[PDB]
DNA sequence: CTGGAGGAGTTTTCGCCATGCTCAGACTGGCGAGTTCGCG
């Protein structure tokens, strides 16, 4: 419905308002690594909160995540240990040593933090296992995705996806528009 | 005779909480008036 779509449009204009901004979405994360800025890991922040029921995670905005079928896709910054760690317990290594090259991969697509974690990619509680985790630099407020190189490096990526095919966009009308091969996903539950 | 593969059919991965009472009386109030038949 068109109706959501002017919406969004009127209320996104709002900085307070509490929309994401284009290109990014709010998500569940638990825990945050701390690594100096030489490459080294050490340090760990526990973002989770006592829900009085039970310990749960935190909303944090971050880039947005793909719709993974059974093919691997790699998210850009954040993910699970799976892809991070080349470590989980669904007991096929391969698989998540496949998740892992392909994570570093996508990295390459020159700033001093992105270079750090690229070292510290060399090598890369339990409760850290299979739960969403972010980087942070030793003693450096924000996280590494926040920086501006880092968002600039998402909007080229952006660029390079949305290319090929053109058509007549059905909500605005408009023509020339690329259309879009799958949808983002709705939480539910 | 063997190949490459497009299509048909089967398997894997995805991620993973909540809703909260109740409580009490009245009231007391009077209808109506009436007429029967009659030889052999």
């Amino acid at each position: 419905l068109q109706a959501l779509h002017g919406y969004y449009q009127r209320m996104s204009a709002d900085p307070d308002a509490g929309m994401p901004p284009y290109g990014t979405s709010m998500e569940n994360i638990s825990f945050a690594l701390v690594l100096d800025a030489k490459g080294t890991l050490r340090g760990i922040e526990d973002l989770r909160e006592q829900e009085g029921k039970k310990l749960r995670p935190r909303k944090m905005l971050v880039p947005i995540a793909e719709k993974k079928g059974n093919g691997i896709k790699p998210n850009f910054l954040w993910e699970n240990t799976s892809y991070i760690l080349g470590v989980d317990a669904k007991g096929k290594q391969e698989r998540t040593d496949k998740c892992h090259a392909a994570f570093i991969a996508h990295i390459k697509a020159a700033d001093q933090d992105l270079a750090a974690v690229l070292q510290f990619l060399e090598h890369g509680s339990e409760e850290v296992i299979g739960s969403n985790i972010v980087f942070r630099i030793e003693g450096e407020p924000g996280f590494v995705h926040e920086r501006p190189a880092a968002r600039q490096a998402w909007a080229n990526c952006l660029n390079r996806r949305e290319q090929g095919l053109c058509g007549q966009c059905l909500i605005t009308g408009e023509r020339q528009k690329p259309i879009a091969q799958l949808h983002p996903s709705i939480k539910g539950g």
